[PDB]
């Protein structure tokens, strides 16, 4: 695993896309403002009532059965209308639990979003909110993939770590934890898949010619800095709780 | 704004890179037949295949917040359209959105995945969901094209649709050059997501503009000339 890899390059790419379409609108403030539009039936924002009934259907389809799917309302999870899938038992029971959407919510839409975008509201609310909830699902989905992460990493040579989680020594875990290969260089290998978007087969564009609304380099930093700090704070409560 | 021909031509080269995408994730899945299938699941309440119950669930969402107000977007099940001029009023009437879906479902479906079962109907039928309503998008708006097209030069038109001469109106349409290199360039697009053989087969990419994307957005284009003049 490996198997892991490929997994969190699609995790990646996907993000990246979505992030790349957010990009296609600007800011558009009323999106996330509940006073700027009264959804009836309905008491929060836009993009809150877009979120809450997308993983209503999701569940439906059993999406939060799976163990990398995080609800970001997880309170209120509609009933399965499809055969269960097999419980997964690859992680830690104790351990993999962790949910922080709720840090997830925040960084995106007061972290990233405002920096992806250009401040004005082009009045596309709707097509906004969903491209929103493209992001915080793909966002969600890499960021708690630090489970699978840590426990691999934990699994190859578990004395590595035992000392430090019987200490709860969260700083040590930290030191301990290696971020190479695709947990690395990751500000201009994002930058470089944003930019190939759209591209044929080795084409090479000049920054001129650009077809999408989105800074590469701005994507590749805002990646960076505000995705991957989380995904390590997974890695590390995972670990935290692994002898739990 | 974004209905002059120039802005016009740029999103269509936009929704190339969309809809080579939407295809490259639903590929991700098998086939996943009983996704497609009335008789697979116990849906309460329901009546249909699962790809159904996604595609309607997700446009009485998308119509509540007015997507279907945007004259480039078609709902698949307009009888059951949920309450929330660019165009000649003809234009609203112009859907064919059921040609669209059984081209997607028992011809192009069958090509782009592998023939089995790998249990996972929910993200495949999400992805149906977006295939489609790319296809859909891309092919109706070919009214925008033969708007501005129309508006730019009337008297080039004028004569054929008084005739209600569809066929000439589709030779005014129709430049194989542009098609060939439309076909090309989609095939390579596909072609640069590389391989697992080829994550999204260039072949299939072409193919699917050349047999029933350009051909399906011109038929939508005559269909809406010819009513241009009411
Ligand atoms: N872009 C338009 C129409 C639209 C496209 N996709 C949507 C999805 C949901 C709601 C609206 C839309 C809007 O935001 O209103
Ligand atoms: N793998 C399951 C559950 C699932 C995982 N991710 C999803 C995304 C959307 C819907 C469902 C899912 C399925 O596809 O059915």
């Amino acid at each position: 695993l490996a198997n892991i890899r490929e997994s969190l390059i699609r995790q990646e790419d996907t993000i990246i896309y979505a992030l790349l379409q957010r990009a296609q609108f600007s800011f558009n403030a009323p999106t996330y403002d509940e006073n700027s539009f009264s959804i009836p039936g309905f008491k929060g924002s836009l993009v809150e009532f877009m979120l809450k009934e997308t993983e209503t259907l999701h569940a439906k389809v059993r999406r939060y059965q799976a163990p990398d799917e995080h609800p970001f309302f997880p309170e209120d999870l509609s009933q399965p209308i499809l055969p269960s899938l097999p419980k997964s038992r690859v992680l830690h029971p104790a351990a993999e639990k962790i949910n922080i959407n709720k840090s997830i919510w925040s960084m995106y839409l007061q972290d990233l979003l405002p920096k992806l975008t250009v401040p004005d509201d082009d009045g596309n609310y709707g097509s906004a909110s969903v491209c929103d909830v493209l992001c915080l699902q793909a966002l969600s989905k890499r960021i708690h993939y630090g489970k699978f992460v840590a426990e691999a990493k934990f699994i190859e040579d578990p004395a590595r770590f035992e000392g430090h989680i019987k200490a709860q020594d969260g700083d040590a875990i930290l030191r301990e934890l290696t971020f190479k290969n695709v947990e690395d260089n990751v500000k201009r290998r994002v930058a470089n898949k944003a930019r190939a978007y759209g591209q044929e087969v080795n084409e090479h564009g000049k920054v001129d010619n650009a077809r999408y609304k989105i800074d590469p380099d701005l994507a590749g930093a805002l990646y960076e800095d505000w995705v991957m700090p989380l995904t390590k704070q997974v890695q590390v409560a995972y670990l935290l709780r692994r002898l739990d």
